[PDB]
């Protein structure tokens, strides 16, 4: 159907419910393109979508890997439409343990994928949404890229550059007719989390003693966080779908108004310290 | 003498101004290791010492390369008392012109410097003041780091990740005694700029002609924010001993009051579309 959306990374968790929640709209106006980094694993992906009933046609799968330049140019190619209406950007990895312990290549993969991937994926389709003066960029956000979390040190570094990135380009964009929209997500159910990582062997073989007991604590922490505020990625997608609805979309969107509280004390105390203290009795008690 | 401060990016501008500053101390309590990325270019900053009258020993250069954790860990093995009481986490590069006329070497630097770079920073001397029980970390901030500015997107995107970087691990570290404060900066006399680009011929290459003329718009506008707002290194250099010197210093410092009207606009208005629609104002008119 008519708006051509592209998503990235919908192998599972939002990106794999925003392209069903899209492509089984009642409407039946959208045509999704659901990217993957690796078309195998595109298994769950269709469960989902025959759970939904999604039209033949309404939804297409294409191999992207947001650190490949020629593997985003490829995809691109693939859009027989020739457009694309709504740009997704929602491929994204998590990284935690003590600063001390992150290696270089891990350091490196999550600044690659979370920043320098969506630079990649707006430098591809950012031209013809201006050729067209129109056009709909919506990005996954985080509250991590809001606010800091200890021991998710560059995850946050990650997660605020997006923050930085989009801003900056939507002031530009105004004029260009083109809506640049960040979906700020708390936990979300989704194993991105199951992949963060363990490992405590090689990490206290990383780190002292005492950061190492406070590393545990954080974890015990947000065991208790993911269960207490999860949602679930049915209830995000929504979000988007808001946002992608709107005439005139703002430059975020919350998936759940939780935070707030916390993300109002870094700013009604400048000095920042308000946060970092109410943060470090939060996690660590 | 007994505070051992050790400062990366002394060439020129805040880190060559806080050296002397520190070096040149009535007390004359500051031992000074003035690092720089290419020792040969230490000229100015000895004219400036000299100029202000440092005692024999109270400054030191080392040659010490972000990018390379190799020079990081044999700068550190320098520190002959085997120990930094305050690291100051200054060098950084800009990045200037519509996002998609960046080049992958361009981006990947700017991200390694600014960000990687701290990181490299924070991993080689976080141990041993975490052991010690006590140390400072100062990281030179901008107000590019708390809200985006059109074709800096890259440049907004790696002072957001300090921003992070640096409040995600404050939140560890109170237990540790070892605090880290931000030195939010506006535009500097500094001849940061003079290097952030240009090359006309080559951008209008790159991009659309509606794009370049927004572009040529931008740069006009900074060259006055530049002569309206920029201070000088001397004048940073003092808010960075003012968080040196406070018994309890807060995670963020601003040298100017200028930008917070702007800043506050983008929390009182949490959709963030304030701040873009001001923004876009102040910038093409
Ligand atoms: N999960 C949370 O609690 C939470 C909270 C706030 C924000 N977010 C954000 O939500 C977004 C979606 O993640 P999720 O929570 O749904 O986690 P997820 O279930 O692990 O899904 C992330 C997706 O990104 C894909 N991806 C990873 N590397 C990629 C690459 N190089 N190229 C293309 N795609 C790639 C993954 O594919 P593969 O499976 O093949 O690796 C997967 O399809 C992320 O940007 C993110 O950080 C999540
Ligand atoms: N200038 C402004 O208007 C402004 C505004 C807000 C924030 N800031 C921030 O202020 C900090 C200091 O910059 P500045 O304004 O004083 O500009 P600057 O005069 O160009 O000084 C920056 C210093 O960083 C060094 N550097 C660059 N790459 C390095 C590397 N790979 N390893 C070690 N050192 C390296 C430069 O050395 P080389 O000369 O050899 O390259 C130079 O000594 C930066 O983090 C920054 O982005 C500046
Ligand atoms: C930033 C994240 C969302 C917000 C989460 C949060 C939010 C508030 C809080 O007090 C603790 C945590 C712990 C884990 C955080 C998460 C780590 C991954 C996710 O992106
Ligand atoms: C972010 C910077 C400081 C703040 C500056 C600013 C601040 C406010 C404003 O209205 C325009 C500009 C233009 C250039 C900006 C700068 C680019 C380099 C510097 O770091």
């Amino acid at each position: 159907a008519r708006t051509v959306v592209l998503i990235t990374g919908c192998s599972s968790g939002i990106g794999l419910h925003l392209a069903v929640r899209l492509a089984s709209d009642p409407s039946q106006s959208f045509k999704v393109y659901a990217t993957l980094r690796d078309l195998k694993t595109q298994g769950r992906l269709w469960e989902a979508a025959r759970a939904l009933a999604c039209p033949p046609g309404s939804l297409e799968t294409l191999q992207l890997d947001v650190r490949d330049s020629k593997s985003v140019a490829a995809a691109r190619e693939r859009v027989t439409e020739g457009r694309v209406d709504v740009l997704v950007c929602n491929a994204g990895l998590g990284l935690l343990g003590p600063l001390e312990a992150l290696g270089e290549d891990a350091v490196a993969s999550v600044l690659d994928v979370n920043v320098v991937g969506t630079v990649r994926m707006l430098q591809a389709f950012l031209p013809d949404m201006k050729r067209r003066g129109s056009g709909r960029v919506l990005v996954t956000g985080s509250v991590g890229g809001l606010m800091g979390l200890p021991f998710n040190d560059v995850y946050c570094a990650s997660k605020f550059a997006l923050e930085g990135l989009c801003e900056s380009l939507a002031v530009l964009l105004l004029p260009f007719g083109v809506h640049l929209s960040l979906i700020e997500c708390g936990p979300v159910h989704t194993a991105f989390m199951e992949k963060v990582l363990g490992s405590p062997e090689e990490v206290l073989d990383r780190t002292d003693i005492h950061t190492f007991h406070r590393f545990y604590q954080y974890l015990a922490h947000s065991k208790q966080v993911f269960r207490e505020a999860a949602q679930n990625p049915e209830e995000v997608a929504e979000v988007f779908l808001t946002a992608l609805r709107a005439p005139k979309p703002t430059l975020r969107y919350f998936t759940t108004e939780r935070f707030l509280p916390l993300l109002r004390m870094r700013l009604d105390d400048p000095s920042g310290s308000n946060y970092v203290t109410a943060m470090h009795r939060e996690v660590f008690g």
